[PDB]
């Protein structure tokens, strides 16, 4: 459509990167998106660490456009050691450029040897303000209050099949990205895109639970005691001292991860689950579940649910459409 399609690029069937460009120089860097994150963040040619220098960086002399607030900003998450400055400038993606509020990072050892390892640079968030540090406006609303999208909309389309090209249509819906109904569900709250559902697999039951869907997650979570009591003797290997689990690609005991509410239900289906770890042994698979307990019923539609389910999230309607993902071409 019209709209900004940002192409979504697939890696290992297990992350999608979206290519952008920030600084009056359109200086081009790696993103991946993030339904949590919100205050964008930019890798920048201050940092010092040898991670850094493997990966794109932003100039902030480069650009015509650039602010520089000053404020610091310091993200230290968990295992995890972050610091950057406040710096606006021109952040361009696709056919929009709007000046946004970044985060310049100079320091990312706390997470040094998984970024050197991972082919992103930075970050992207599409997410409520209430989550956005420096209270910032969403991307996607500022572009709904310019004249630049009609809709403070966003769609996602994970290009799961290597074949199949991911697509983030913005300011609007199309219909060929989704076959069949697309049923929208209401928020339990508008602090980030979350909704309220009834988890159901098989006998097994936890009804009014925060199902949370989140493009950066890269698999489907669960409450701690939710996995166990649904994985009794369904063939399942455990890792000790792991968070993982193995089990066979052909056994009939996997289950189906269903979500039912009043406007519509959602199905999520072994092959989705389920990861080709045969490479280390053949014929094995690997659960993509990764069991946590949070303070309140909730659970994490990540890559899995999201790359079955065509996504659909509007700020002004305050809910999460879905529906089922069109097949490769
Ligand atoms: N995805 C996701 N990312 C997170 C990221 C962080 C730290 C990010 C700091 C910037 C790191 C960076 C950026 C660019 C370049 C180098 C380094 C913390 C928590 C979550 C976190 O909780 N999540 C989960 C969901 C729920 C709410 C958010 O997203």
């Amino acid at each position: 459509s019209s709209n900004d399609n940002i192409e979504l690029v697939d890696f290992q069937n297990i992350m999608f990167y979206g290519d952008a460009e920030v600084g009056d120089n359109q200086q081009p860097f790696t993103f991946i998106l993030d339904t949590g994150s919100a205050n964008l963040w930019v890798p920048s040619v201050k940092c010092t660490t040898a991670g850094c220098l493997t990966k794109h960086l932003y100039d902030s002399s480069k650009s015509r456009t650039y602010e520089k607030d000053g404020t610091k900003v310091e993200m230290n998450y968990v295992s995890g050691t972050v610091s950057g400055f406040f710096s606006k400038d021109l952040v361009t993606v696709g056919n929009l450029s709007l000046p946004y509020k970044f985060i310049e990072v100079i320091d990312t050892n706390g997470f040094e040897p998984t970024y050197t390892a991972s082919t992103f640079d930075g970050i992207l968030g599409l997410g409520w303000k209430d989550l956005s540090i420096g209270s910032v406006d969403p991307i996607v609303v500022e572009l709904k209050n310019q004249n630049k999208i009609e809709n403070a909309l966003f769609t996602f389309y994970l290009p799961v099949h290597d074949k199949h090209t991911g697509f983030l249509t913005i300011g609007g819906i199309e219909e060929r990205f989704y076959e069949g109904p697309l049923t929208y569900e209401k928020l339990n709250h508008d602090l980030y895109w979350q909704i309220t559902l009834d988890a159901h697999v098989g006998n097994i039951s936890l009804e009014k639970a925060n199902c949370i869907v989140d493009s950066g997650t890269s698999a489907i979570t669960v409450p701690t005691d939710f996995l166990n009591k649904m994985l009794q003797n369904l063939d399942v290997i455990k890792v000790p001292f792991l968070p993982f689990y193995v089990t066979l690609c052909n056994n009939s005991k996997l289950p189906t991860f269903e979500f039912t509410s009043e406007n519509g239900k959602y199905t999520l289906e072994p092959e989705y689950y389920l990861q080709h770890i045969e490479d280390v042994g053949p014929g094995l698979c690997m659960l993509n579940i990764i069991g946590l307990d949070f303070p309140v019923p909730t659970f994490i539609l990540g890559d899995p649910f999201m790359r079955k389910y065509f996504t659909v999230f509007d700020y002004d309607n305050h809910s999460v459409g879905i529906a089922l993902a069109k097949k490769n071409l």
